[PDB]
C-alpha cells in the first residue's frame, strides 16, 4: 500500500522493529562484546573515554566478541551468522540491515567475521566493520541457518554497539593522517574560544564534552529529531549539512533560539554558557530549543556534534566579519558631505570577531583537492535557500574561489574578503566613493593550537598574502561564480596627497578613562590642513551601535614633513553608562585634505578589559576523591551588581553548576566554596563564569592534575 | 610587396636598427649607470654576482641612473625621457619599445622614472621597470624634446642593460615568497643530482655556474637561436615552454644531442661532463648541437639556463620511472607458462632513475590553484605534439589527475604513477594477466635539500599515498582525461595462496662477489611446492637490457607456517666481464605456486658500488692567491685504464678542465695538481670526474671556503 513507496523511510534511530526468534541445531547461551572500557576494544578503538556502558566502537576496524554456545562448534554442520540491525525497517540493501557472515580471511573495507580460536562451546571472532557503515547504536542478534529454519537471538539491549566515524582507518571518509591532530580534533573535550578584537585577542575555555554521560545519545537525538534518514547517517556532508541546521531553532525546531538582545529576559545569556553538556541536556530532556545561544554559542554545541560522534572539528574565529553579505563583496560606509560619519545609511556592520566551525573530511561531490577542512556556519545567513548555516564550503576552494562548488561558499567566502567603501551621500541624491578598504575585512583568522591554550594563525588557509598575483586572481574568479562587487570602484579613489594618518586606541579597563591617539605623518614637500572627525560609539559585537558617544573634531596642519600627533582622552564616565555586554566601543576617525580634498577615513575598535575570575583548589588531586574548588570574583564596578550567577564547569571533574548572590555591593568580593569529586584523570580544567543583570561576559579557568 | 604583415618580426636579442639622433639645446653630456659590482644597483637587485660589464637589473624592481645636461634642466619647459628599446624593429604596444615618462610619482606596476636630486646640470633619475617586462638585453637613450623634432643620444654600448626575472618582486609571476628559497633556487650556482637506485641513493655534484663568464648571454642567443619572440621572453611559461625544446637537438637544432650506447665515439660521454658552463659554451662558438647528454645532463643544463635567467628552478630525480609511457597506466612484463622472463617482447623497462625540472612560476592560464612548480622535461617523448619535451605540467594538476591542463601532463603523470602487469603470453597467442605491481613505479622522488647537500623527499607532492581513498580518485580523474589503462586486471590479482616471496640483495664494489637471499614464507596452515627462477642482467640506467649474466631454478616446499630462505652468491665473474657504464644490474625473480597455480613476481635493481676521486686542495684558501688542488684517482680494476680523462670544475674557483691519461695500470693511483686562482669567496666545491673506454661514471667534490682578498 501507499502507492508512495513499498517501505516507509527508515529515519529513526530509536525506533526499532523486533527480528522474529525462531522463522534445527546449535544455540548461544552467551554473547561476550569484550567491552570494558580499560579491555582491548574499547581501548584500541578509542572509544575508551566515553561514560557509555555499551560497547562503542569505530567503523572500518575489528573488535572481539566471545559467544558461548550450548554445544561445540562442529565446522562441518554448524553454521551461523552475526546480524546488526537498525531503525525500524531495516532493508540489507539500505545499510540498514548487516549480515555478518562466518569467513576465512577478513578483507578491504568488507563487513566480515573471523572464528580466531573456538574451545568448548566458545567461539572468539574478530569482525570487522565497513568504513562506510552508518552512524548509530545497532542491535545485535546472533542467527542459525537450522535446514527447517533459522532460528535467532532475542532483542537483547545489553548488546547494543555504537558504531562511529573512525579518523584513525585510512579508508574512513573522515581519515586523519596524524595522531596530535586526532587527539586534539577529535579526542579532546576541551576547547579554547578566542574572541575580543584583533589588536586585543582575548580567550576562553569551553567543555566541548563529547564524552560526558548522555551526549552521545543526544546527539543521535538530534538527528531523529531531524527525521535524518538512517542511510545518510554514514556520510560527513550529509551529517554535517543535516547536523548543522538543527543548531539554530527556527521556531521549534532547532537546539538554540538566538538572541543578541543585550536584555535575555527568558533563558540563560549567551555569554553565561561554559560548555555544550549543559546545553545539550537541557535541549534533550527539554526537547525544545534552549533559550539564548550566539555565534560562538553556536559553534561550541555543534563541535561537541562532530567530535561525538567522530567527524574531526574545530572552532575558527574571524577577526572584522562580514556576515550577513548576501554574496556583496563591498560593505558600504557613508560619509557626509563635509566629511562626518553619515548615519542614515551605515546600516551594514562588520563584526568585531565571527566563529564557525571547520570539519575534517573529504569531498567525492567535488574534483579531486577540495578535501580537508570544509567551513561550516550554523549561525544563519540569507543564501541561495533562504536564510540557513552555510556549507559545508571548502576552505581550499574558498581560497581560490571556487564559488560555484557547493555548499554556499560564495556567503563564506564574503565574510573574509569584502572590501569597505567609503561614500558621500550629496545633496543632490548622489554618490560618490571616496576611499576604499581592502583589508580591514578579515584581518585575522584563527583556531586553538594543537599544543595547548594558544591561537594559530590560519588565515593563509582562507586568503593569499594581497598584492600577490594570485590574490587577485582568486576574488576575480569568484566573481566570476556569483560573488558581486556592485559599486564599480570606477578607477582609483585616494591619494591622500600622501598625508598619512593613523591613531592607536590605548587599550583600557572597566571604568577607567584611555587615550585614543589620531597621527598624521605628513610624506610630501608641502603644507596641508585637515579637518579630521571623530565619532565613538557604544556597540555590539556584531558592530551594531547603540549610541554616539564622543564626537569631537581637530583642525590640523602638516607642514612639509610634519608628522604630527594629536591626542584624545576618552572619560570614562562617557561610555560607562551604556556599555553592552562584550564591552566594545568603535571609532570613526574620518579626515579631509582641505587641499586636494581627500577623504582619509579610518575605524577600530576596542574592548574593555574586564577582569578574571578567580579559581583555586585546595585538596587531593585524585580521581574519586573530593577536591574543594575556590571561585572568586570581585565587583570592579563601584555600583552593586544584582543576581548575580556564578557558573562552575569542568568535563572530568565536575557536571556544570550555577549558583546566585542576590547583590554584590561596589567592589566588593563574594566566595564559592564547592568540593568536586573527578572521575577523569591527566590534565583537566575548571571552567568559570558570572552573569548578573547589570555586567557580564567574565570568565576563568584552572588547569588541575589529577591522577589514580 | 610584404601582405603577410605589415612589420617584419622582432626576433633577435642580437639584431638593432640605428634611432635618428635627430627625429631642445639640453643635450646629454653622459649617463650614469650606477652598475659597479659592489654598487646598490646590482647588490639591491641581486646581480652582483654575474661577470658582467654592464648594468643587469629586474623586472618590476627600481634602480638608479643619473644623467648630465649641457645646461640645467629647467622643469618648466624642457622634456625628456629614456628609451629602451629591444631588436631591430620595436614597437611600443608590442613592449619592444619603451619610452618612459618621467613622473611626479612612482606607478606601482608600470614604468616611470622619478627625479630624485636636481643639483645642477645632472638630474638623478630612480627608475622603475614594469614586472611584466620583456627579459633581455635592452638598448638606452635620452630622448631630448625639441618644437622642431626630437634630440636623441648615440647609439652607446656601455649603458646596454639586462632585465631579468624578479623573484623577489611580488608583482613578478616568477615570484617567490621565501628568501632562503630564492637563494637556493636561483643564486645558487651548484648543485647535487641524485642517482643510482631507490635503496642506495648516489649523489654528485654539478656546476650550474649561472654567473660564470658569458653564459647569460649563451642564455639570450638560445632564445635567438630558436627565433623566439621578443614580446613573449618576459613570459616564464613561453621561455620554459621554448627553452626546453632547444636542449635535445632535433638534428642540428638544439643545444646537446643526446646519445646512450655506452660507447659514445665522436663527443664526450654523458658521465663526464662536470657541469653546464663547458656545453654551452661549446655550443655558442660551434653553433652547434654539443656531442652527447642524456637525462640528468639535460636537465642541469635547462636549470641553469632558468637560473640565470631569474626563474627559480631545481632537479628532481625519479626513482622507478615509467619514461616513454603513451599515456599508458600500465607497464607489461610477459612471462612463460613455466614462469620464466619471456623476453620475446617484454620490450617495455623502467628507468632506474629519470630526472626532470621544476620551474616556479604562476600559471594564469589556468584555474587558481595550479602555480607554484611545474614539471618541465626536456628528454622528449611521445606526446600528443610528437616526440617533444613536456610541460610545463602544474605538479598540483597531476598530483590531483587534472590531467586535461595544458602542457603534456598524462605523460607526465604515468612517470609516476604505472603499474606494472606480469602476463603470461600462453602458446597458443593468448595471454594471462597473473600478477599487477602497483607500487613500484615512483617510489622515490627526490631533490637536493634548501639546506645543503642533503636529499629531500618531495614524493607526496607528485602523489597522494598510496593506499588511501584521495590517491584512487585521483587515479579516476587522469583516466576521465586521457590516460589509459589499456589492460583490465579483471577483479584478480589477489594473495596469491598467502605466500609471500621477496629478496634482499646487498651490494658491493666491482670486482666483489655479493648475494641475494630469496625468503619465501608460508603464512597459510598448508604444505606448498614453488618452482623459482632468476632472471639476472645487466642494464643501461633506463632499464634497456645487454644481457642475462645469470639464470637460476628452485623447487621449494612450504610446510605449514613456516619461512624459506635460499641464498645465491654472485660471481663476480659473470658480471664483471660484460657491465654497463653506470655498474646497473636487474634480477626478476619469479615463482609459480603448483598446488594453486599462483604467480609470485618481484623485480629489484642494483648499481655496484665504484670508489671516488679524491681532491685535495693546498696552498692559501683567498680570492686573488693562488691555490694548488690535486685529484687523485685510483683505478679499481684489474686491466691497464686507457686513455683516461680527468676532468675539474668549480665556479668562481676554475673554468673546467679535463686532462688525459694514456693508461693506467691495475689498482694503480694516478694524481694530478693543477693551481687555480679563485675570484669569487665563501663556500665554493670543486667537482671533479673520470671518464676512460673501460670505465666512467665515477666522481669527485670538495667543499672550500675561500676567504676574501683584503
Amino acid at each position: 500500500f501507499g502507492g508512495r513507496r513499498a517501505v516507509p523511510p527508515n529515519n529513526s534511530n530509536a525506533a526499532e522493529d523486533d527480528l522474529p526468534t525462531v522463522e534445527e541445531f546449535l544455540n548461544v547461551t552467551s554473547v561476550h562484546l569484550f567491552k570494558e572500557r580499560w579491555d582491548t576494544n574499547k581501548v584500541d578503538h578509542h572509544t575508551d573515554k566515553y561514560e557509555n556502558n555499551k560497547l562503542i566502537v569505530r567503523r572500518g576496524q575489528s573488535f572481539y566478541v566471545q559467544i558461548d554456545f550450548s554445544r561445540p562448534y562442529d565446522p562441518r554442520r554448524d553454521l551461523f551468522r552475526v546480524e546488526y540491525v537498525i531503525g525500524r525497517y531495516p532493508q540489507e540493501n539500505k545499510g540498514t540491515y548487516i549480515p555478518v557472515p562466518i569467513v576465512s580471511e577478513l578483507q578491504s573495507g568488507k563487513w566480515g567475521a573471523k572464528i580466531v580460536m573456538r574451545e568448548d562451546r566458545s567461539v572468539r571472532l574478530s569482525i570487522q566493520s565497513s568504513p562506510k557503515c552508518i552512524v548509530g547504536k545497532f542491535r545485535m542478534y546472533v542467527a542459525v541457518w537450522t535446514p527447517y529454519g533459522v532460528l535467532r537471538t532475542s532483542r537483547n539491549p545489553e548488546t547494543d554497539t555504537y558504531i562511529l566515524f573512525n579518523p584513525w582507518c585510512e579508508d574512513d571518509a573522515v581519515y586523519l593522517d596524524n595522531e596530535k591532530e586526532r587527539e586534539e580534533y577529535v579526542l579532546n573535550d576541551i576547547g579554547v574560544i578566542f574572541y575580543g578584537e584583533v589588536n586585543d585577542i582575548k580567550t576562553r575555555s569551553w567543555s566541548y564534552g563529547q564524552f560526558e554521560d548522555g551526549i552521545l545519545d543526544t546527539c543521535l537525538y538530534v538527528m531523529d529529531r531531524a527525521q535524518m534518514d538512517l542511510s545518510g547517517r554514514g556520510n560527513p556532508i550529509k551529517v554535517s549539512r543535516v547536523g548543522s541546521a538543527m543548531v539554530n531553532a527556527k521556531d521549534d525546531e532547532g537546539v538554540l533560539v538566538g538572541s543578541w538582545d543585550n536584555i535575555y529576559a527568558y533563558g540563560v545569556p549567551p555569554s553565561a554558557w561554559t560548555g555544550s553538556v549543559d546545553i545539550l541536556l537541557e535541549y534533550r530532556s527539554s526537547e525544545n530549543p534552549v533559550r539564548y545561544g550566539q555565534c560562538w554559542v553556536f559553534a561550541g554545541v555543534f563541535n561537541t556534534f562532530l567530535r561525538c560522534l567522530g567527524i574531526p572539528a574545530r572552532i575558527v574565529t574571524n577577526y572584522f566579519s562580514a556576515h550577513d553579505n548576501d554574496a556583496n563583496l563591498q560593505m558600504d560606509i557613508f560619509l557626509e558631505e563635509d566629511g562626518n560619519v553619515n548615519s542614515k545609511l551605515t546600516k551594514d556592520s562588520v563584526w568585531n570577531y565571527h566563529c564557525w566551525n571547520e570539519a575534517w573530511m573529504t569531498r567525492p561531490d567535488l574534483p579531486v583537492g577540495f578535501g580537508g577542512w570544509q567551513a561550516v556556519d550554523s549561525t544563519p545567513q540569507e543564501n541561495s535557500d533562504g536564510m540557513y548555516r552555510c556549507g559545508p564550503a571548502s576552505v581550499q576552494a574558498i581560497k581560490h574561489g571556487h564559488v560555484c562548488f557547493q555548499f554556499d561558499a560564495p556567503f563564506v567566502f564574503a565574510e573574509v574578503n569584502s572590501d569597505l567603501i567609503y561614500i558621500t551621500a550629496k545633496k543632490d541624491g548622489t554618490h560618490v566613493v571616496e576611499n576604499v578598504d581592502a583589508t580591514h575585512i578579515g584581518k585575522l583568522i584563527v583556531t586553538k593550537q594543537i599544543g595547548g591554550d594558544g591561537m594559530m594563525d590560519i588565515t593563509d588557509t582562507y586568503k593569499f598574502q594581497e598584492g600577490q598575483e594570485e590574490e587577485r586572481l582568486a576574488l576575480e574568479t569568484a566573481l566570476m561564480y556569483g560573488a558581486k562587487k556592485p559599486l564599480n570602484t570606477e578607477g582609483v579613489m585616494k591619494s591622500r596627497s600622501n598625508v598619512d594618518m593613523d591613531f592607536e586606541v590605548e587599550n583600557a579597563v572597566l571604568g577607567k578613562d584611555f587615550k585614543l591617539s589620531i597621527t598624521f605623518r605628513n610624506n610630501s614637500h608641502n603644507r596641508y590642513t585637515i579637518t579630521a572627525y571623530l565619532s565613538a560609539n557604544i556597540t555590539f559585537y556584531t558592530g551594531v551601535p547603540k549610541a554616539e558617544f564622543k564626537k569631537e573634531t581637530f583642525d590640523v596642519t602638516l607642514e612639509p614633513l610634519s608628522f604630527k600627533k594629536e591626542a584624545v582622552l576618552i572619560q570614562a564616565g562617557e561610555y560607562m553608562g551604556q556599555l553592552l555586554e562584550q564591552a566594545s566601543l568603535h571609532f570613526f576617525v574620518t579626515a579631509r585634505i582641505n587641499e586636494t580634498r581627500d577623504v582619509l577615513a579610518k575605524q577600530k575598535s576596542t574592548v574593555l578589559t574586564i577582569p578574571e575570575i578567580i579559581i583555586k583548589v585546595r585538596g587531593t588531586q585524585v580521581v574519586g576523591s573530593d577536591m574543594t574548588v575556590t571561585v572568586e570574583f570581585t565587583n570592579p564596578l563601584k555600583e552593586t551588581l544584582r543576581n548575580v550567577w556564578v557558573h562552575l564547569d569542568g568535563p572530568g571533574v565536575t557536571r556544570p553548576m550555577k549558583k546566585m548572590f542576590r547583590e554584590i555591593r561596589p567592589n566588593s568580593t563574594v566566595q564559592w566554596e564547592e568540593v568536586c569529586r573527578p572521575w577523569v584523570s591527566g590534565h583537566r580544567k575548571l571552567i568559570a563564569s558570572m552573569s548578573s543583570d547589570s555586567l557580564r561576559h567574565v570568565y576563568g579557568e584552572l588547569d588541575v592534575q589529577i591522577q589514580r
